[PDB]
């Protein structure tokens, strides 16, 4: 249990993803927040079609090789780390 054992906290956000700007899928699960959550935490989203300028991203690059290819578990592993670590 990772979201349910760290964004079980309403959203607990906390300074993970701080600056990081990775594309979050729509087929990415947990989505909902991983979205609002992310992004809210001082990050932001690129859409897939719209990374050029984005930072990071969710599961593959393609769409933007000058983004982050992280995962779900990079999410928690950093909000949970309160510094974005290794992504994946």
């Amino acid at each position: 249990g990772s979201a349910d054992e760290t964004l079980c906290q309403t959203k607990v956000l906390l300074d993970i993803f701080t600056g990081v700007r990775l594309y979050l899928p729509p087929s990415t699960p947990d989505f909902s927040r991983l979205r609002r959550y992310f992004v809210a935490f001082d990050g932001d989203l690129v859409q897939e079609f719209d990374m050029t300028s984005a930072t990071h991203v969710l599961g593959s690059r393609d769409k933007n090789p000058a983004a982050q290819q992280v995962s779900p578990e990079w999410i928690w592993a950093c909000i949970r780390k309160r510094r974005l670590v290794a992504p994946c």
